[PDB]
């Protein structure tokens, strides 16, 4: 199921795919191969299922985390730029889309979350964790609240998690060791009862999705949400005076986002390699291209160095780098999405009260290490 001519490129809902989409447009024009652009539900779980087939895009986009597996299942094209291309992207973002030595995608932006806080609202966001009990029960005197967060999706809820000590995998010496896996330490757990601890004590709800914590945010009834730059679009439209800042410290220490690297990947099974990289490289991978998808929803911190030079005097970018630097990029390992299933029952369980704390986390620490 080849066709061959055009280009099919899957990117998730949440991106700017209208924007991707013009960038399409143009290519489409100086060209004359169309370009479709998809945001399929659960595209990362159907992509090893239809490109196995031989099927699916050409191109597909997702954080690199999931990349590893992907190339582990040879379903990726290894990538070839000359060292002048090379020199165009930041080196940091090319080592996180290496697997095994070899390059498997173009690295687009670097996405990290920050706090997104509501400036009328709220003029000074707390510098603590500790201090948002406090302050919601300010709010609700008012019938507003502190914080709403998607507490659905462990990637949200991980900066709290790692902040006293919680980890993924181990780096040993240039490998990550997968079986010492740190979710289940005493800096772990210490991250997940506060939460739990929250929710107790009804300062947030064990429901909370994305979209119910971005509606409370851009209506004005929650003083603070905790995304990333995707988001910055739907807050602009509801004309709330925000500011984006760095997350609260939890015991004295920094939140520790996972810092993901959106990244683009051409399908092995494409009869479009060529103009694959035609596309991402002299199209995507310019200021021209960047800005269009940026214009639909932010990118955040671009890996293309003339772009994120205009980019970077924004105090929204500043904030973004600022908690990018505190976290840590994820690993791309194949064992990343055994990982993150593990964690999020974890958290759901917890936050349910389904389990203990410490039940929910031995349970992942179990599952994840066999
Ligand atoms: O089991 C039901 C759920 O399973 C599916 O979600 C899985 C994904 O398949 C895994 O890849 C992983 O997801 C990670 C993701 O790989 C990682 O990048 C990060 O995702 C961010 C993204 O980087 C960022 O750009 C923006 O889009 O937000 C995403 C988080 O929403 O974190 C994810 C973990 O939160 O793990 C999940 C299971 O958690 C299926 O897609 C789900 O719809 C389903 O709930």
């Amino acid at each position: 199921k080849i066709e061959e001519g055009k280009l099919v490129i899957w990117i998730n809902g949440d991106k700017g795919y209208n924007g991707l989409a013009e960038v399409g447009k143009k290519f489409e024009k100086d060209t004359g191969i169309k370009v479709t652009v998809e945001h399929p539900d659960k595209l990362e779980e159907k992509f090893p299922q239809v490109a196995a087939t031989g099927d699916g895009p050409d191109i597909i986009f997702w954080a690199h985390d999931r990349f590893g597996g992907y190339a582990q299942s040879g379903l990726l094209a290894e990538i070839t730029p000359d060292k002048a291309f090379q020199d165009k992207l930041y080196p940091f973002t090319w080592d996180a889309v290496r697997y095994n030595g070899k390059l498997i995608a173009y690295p687009i932006a670097v996405e990290a979350l920050s706090l997104i806080y509501n400036k009328d609202l709220l003029p000074n966001p707390p510098k603590t964790w500790e201090e948002i009990p406090a302050l919601d029960k300010e709010l609700k005197a008012k019938g507003k609240s502190a914080l709403m967060f998607n507490l659905q999706e462990p990637y949200f809820t991980w900066p709290l998690i790692a902040a006293d000590g919680g980890y993924a995998f181990k780096y040993e010496n240039g490998k990550y060791d997968i079986k010492d896996v740190g979710v289940d330490n005493a800096g772990a757990k210490a991250g997940l009862t506060f939460l739990v601890d929250l929710i107790k004590n009804k300062h947030m709800n064990a429901d909370t999705d994305y979209s119910i914590a971005e509606a409370a945010f851009n209506k004005g009834e929650t003083a603070m949400t905790i995304n990333g730059p995707w988001a910055w679009s739907n807050i602009d439209t509801s004309k709330v005076n925000y500011g984006v800042t760095v997350l609260p410290t939890f015991k004295g220490q920094p939140s520790k986002p996972f810092v993901g690297v959106l990244s683009a990947g051409i399908n092995a099974a494409s009869p479009n390699k060529e103009l694959a990289k035609e596309f991402l490289e002299n199209y995507l991978l310019t200021d021209e291209g960047l800005e269009a998808v940026n214009k639909d929803k932010p990118l955040g911190a671009v890996a293309l160095k003339s772009y994120e030079e205009e980019l970077a005097k924004d105090p929204r970018i500043a904030a973004t780098m600022e908690n990018a630097q505190k976290g840590e990029i994820m690993p791309n390992i194949p064992q990343m999405s055994a990982f993150w299933y593990a964690v999020r029952t974890a958290v759901i369980n917890a936050a349910s009260g389904r389990q203990t704390v410490d039940e929910a986390l031995k349970d992942a620490q179990t599952r994840i290490t066999k």
